[PDB]
């Protein structure tokens, strides 16, 4: 409870100021611990970070068994529970806040969005396995563009989120996007502009 | 009106090295190399400086569609939007910035409020053209209008923002026009965004 108060408090501080303007000392005086006991746990900034991520992704896939008939319509659950996870869930609204917001691509953020970087090629790969599974169910065609319909599937997706938090959440998720998700698995079952 | 766009450019460019909330107008007087008054006399603050950035980005847009049908012409706009992404420096730029160097702090609450102000234009001008497109019935007469102009700067703004925040891993001139190709299909024929 001292190392998950402290990422509550760097993620506290990363809402607020964003992560290029807030110091592993400021994070302190959130969690109100000493530098040595920070120091602990974490090396350095990119850490809290770091920690911040995994915990949204263990979060997602820790799930997984509960929205789990078949791997593509677990997909498709996995889907709808994340867009509800962050209307009504702080951690993940903020995390994902400071993701699209909090987080500009100036040299003073190298690091950090390295981190980031190394998180999502990790979930770009989770999206090549599912395609490759639903593939071999058929539930997508056998000359189904793979490496095309992961863009897909991310630009569609990261554009629902970023148009959520521009207009400043000025439309209902909870009724958006699952038409958005719903015309998206349209497209990949049977558009052919998706199809090799 | 030269002048301005001078000063304008060493904002945009200045902007793009060090993104919006860390520029200060002594480094863009600098880099326009005039003195601090004598850009003050042109444009009060950064606010000013980007507000006549988006607005040169969107006259660009609307005069290159005053040189088919009204939704032919709202294709052909995105797909150039997308060429000119890649061919335009100054649209290269100031998407950049906007996507990726425009953090959502306190001290840029003031140029949030700008880019807000022209994103509402776009929204407008893209609720139009399905309004002409409905009663020219190059779309159904039971479109979801509001469902349909989140749809479309979603998807838009999705494209834009991955291919920026990947550090353009894939080509743009080949994924854009699948995507928009795709949506138009969608905005045609998917019963989704209609009732
Ligand atoms: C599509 C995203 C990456 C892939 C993620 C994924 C990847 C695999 C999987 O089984 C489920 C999910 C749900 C959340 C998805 C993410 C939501 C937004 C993000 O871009
Ligand atoms: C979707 C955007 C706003 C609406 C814009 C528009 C709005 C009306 C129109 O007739 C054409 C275009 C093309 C470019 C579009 C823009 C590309 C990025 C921006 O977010």
């Amino acid at each position: 409870k001292t190392k998950e108060h402290l990422m509550l408090a760097a993620l506290e501080t990363f809402y607020r100021k964003g992560i290029a303007r807030t110091s592993l000392n400021e994070i302190a005086q959130a969690a109100g611990v000493t530098r040595g006991a920070l120091y602990w746990h974490f090396k350095n900034k990119e850490d809290l970070f770091d920690a911040l991520f995994q915990r949204i992704c263990d979060d997602i896939e820790n799930c997984i068994a509960q929205d789990a008939g078949g791997s593509w319509t677990v997909f498709r659950h996995t889907l709808l529970h994340f867009f509800e996870r962050l209307q009504s869930n702080d951690i993940h609204y903020k995390f994902h806040n400071i993701l699209f917001l909090k987080c500009e691509h100036t040299e003073q953020n190298a690091a950090v969005i390295a981190i980031a970087r190394k998180h999502q090629a990790i979930w770009r790969e989770k999206i090549t396995a599912v395609l490759t599974e639903a593939v071999e169910n058929q539930d997508l065609a056998d000359d189904l563009d793979k490496e095309t319909a992961v863009i897909f599937i991310k630009s569609t997706l990261d554009g629902l989120i970023w148009r959520w938090f521009s207009s400043g959440e000025s439309f209902d998720l909870g009724k958006t996007a699952p038409r958005i998700i719903g015309i998206m698995m349209d497209n990949l079952e049977n558009h052919p502009c998706l199809r090799r």
